[PDB]
This record gives C-alpha cells, structure tokens and sequence, in this order.
C-alpha cells in the first residue's frame, strides 16, 4: 500500500513528463517568434536618451546605487537577456556601451553567463572591467551596480541578473515610467 | 517612440497570452488523463491513517505548527488541488474533513481559492467553544503554495 502509492505516482509523473514536453515545444515555438520583437524593441531603446540608466534605478533594489553608476549607464546603448539556454534556469546578460564610455572603462561589451547546479548559482563567464584611472565608481547606504560583474558570490548584494530576468526584461517600459 | 515601445510590448504580451493559451489547453488534456489517477491516489490515502496530517508538517515550513492543528488535521480525509484555472495561474484547494471533525468545526468541507488577475492577487469556519494555526491561513507561511508548488504533485515524498 505504501507500494500502491508509489505505483500510482509513477503513472502520474509519467503523464507530467509528457505534458511538460509538449508545453516546452510550444514554449520554444514562441521564444523564437519573440526574437524579432525583442530586436525591434532594442531599436526603439536606441532612440530613447539614456533609457536603461533611467530604467534600472527605478527598480527598488537598484534605486540606491552610487550616482557615479549613472555616468557610465547613461551610455548603455544595449542590454540583452539570452534566457532559457539550459532547461535549468540558465542565462547570459550582455551590456553594450557606446564609444563615450571609453572615458571610464574597457571593454565596451560586458558579459555575464550564469548556470545553476543544486540551486546554487555558478558564474561560467564574466568580463573583467578595466576601469580607467580615477574613473571606477565601485570606488565611492550604497553599492555600485557594476559590482555585479564578479565571479564571486553576491551576499546581501542585489542579484542584478535575476531582477533583470524575472522582473525588468519582459517589460522595461513599465520601469521607464 | 513611447508609442512604438507601448506597441511592441503588446505584440510581445499577446504572443505571451497565446503561448499560455495553447500550453494550458495541453495542461487540461493531461489534467483529464490524470483525473482517474488522483481518484486512486485519494482512494489509497484513505487507507493510510492520518496521511495528510503527517505529510504537511514534515514540510519544514509547517514544522512549526501548534499541536491543536494536528488534532484537526488527523480528521482530514481528502485534500485536492485544482491548479492552473486561468491564464494567470489561479488555483482552488479543497480540504474535506471527516465527521469526527464536527467536534471542532463546521462546515466539514473547506474550499479556498486564490485568484490572480493580470498582475496581482485577490484572495477568499465557525469554531465550537473551546477550539500559528494552519487554519489561520483561512483568513483573507504561504501554505497554499507550499501545497501546490511543492507537495501536491508527489505528497508521498513528504510522508516518507
């Protein structure tokens, strides 16, 4: 009877396996249909002066970042989420900065690629920002958003990755307003 | 531009809506295949004295509950989740209690709906004389989700 319950739950899980599979096939139908929309949206962001700067810091968890952060972020021309690469919650976020950001740093493309193992997070890739002399804002209650570009864990320090993926990326216009 | 942006989100949103619709439609086809299998599972539980009473509190979140909940939970004969009610993710949970629970309450079936609209949540017992509380969640620990997210799909996990 302990055994009967296991038998029944085999049968249930087999149906969920097959349900999730079909749903995923549809899921990845539309993921692909979205790709164009996300790209046509990036083109609009390009035409909206300092959009990400004014978007990001309207999120409560990011609102109290150093003012210096804004100086660089004001040249964030492009932000992209590459979501759902693993079936495990994996993603890659990419910051592309206009030329003027060369006053403060190198390179102009920052990437951070992340996976998960046992609900512990692991950073697979991360750009080493090379701040110009006297231009590092991590050198200034507050923290610097660019502190998010480490390999180390972030204890009691906002997961800019997760907030982006789960709250901001789907509709950043909400936050711009 | 502010209109071009507002337009592309609707383009995205309704691609989202669709997707959710077709995915649901699939959920239902399997919710129906599974219905007989819940009947046997429920049929089986009835032959494991105090199954639910013993399954819930082995969940770390509920492990802090007051002894008197157990008294009632011991007379909980049937528990059912009815999930994904709408494109938002609304569910209905129903506790049916045996008749020895008359000692403690009316009515003996307790239904609870948590309803989500296109963004947020709107949510919706008379004790006899002497009778946190797990039933303290029957106001207006998110035990309703502890059940649906984690327990329901395979409760025997927690029994063992």
């Amino acid at each position: 009877f302990m055994q009967d319950f296991e038998d029944i739950q085999k049968d249930i899980e087999q149906l969920d396996i097959k349900c999730a599979h079909e749903q995923m096939n549809i899921q990845k139908q539309y993921d692909e249909k979205k790709k164009p929309l996300f790209e046509k949206r990036d083109e609009i962001i390009q035409k909206i002066p300092g959009f990400w700067a004014n978007t990001l810091r309207k999120h409560p968890a990011l609102s109290d970042i150093v003012p210096e952060d804004i100086d660089i972020l004001n040249h964030l021309v492009k932000l992209d989420l590459k979501d759902n690469m693993d079936n495990n919650g994996s993603y890659k976020i990419t910051f592309i900065f206009g030329e003027k950001a060369k006053e403060f740093m190198e390179p102009l493309t920052l990437v951070k690629h992340v996976t998960f193992d046992n609900n512990q997070e692991k950073v697979v890739e991360c750009t080493r920002i090379k701040w110009k002399e006297g231009k590092n804002p991590i050198a200034a209650p507050k923290w610097s958003i660019f502190e998010w570009f480490t390999t180390d864990e972030l204890q009691d320090k906002p997961d800019v990755g997760e907030l982006i993926r789960r709250e901001i990326w789907h509709n950043p216009l909400s936050y711009y307003l």
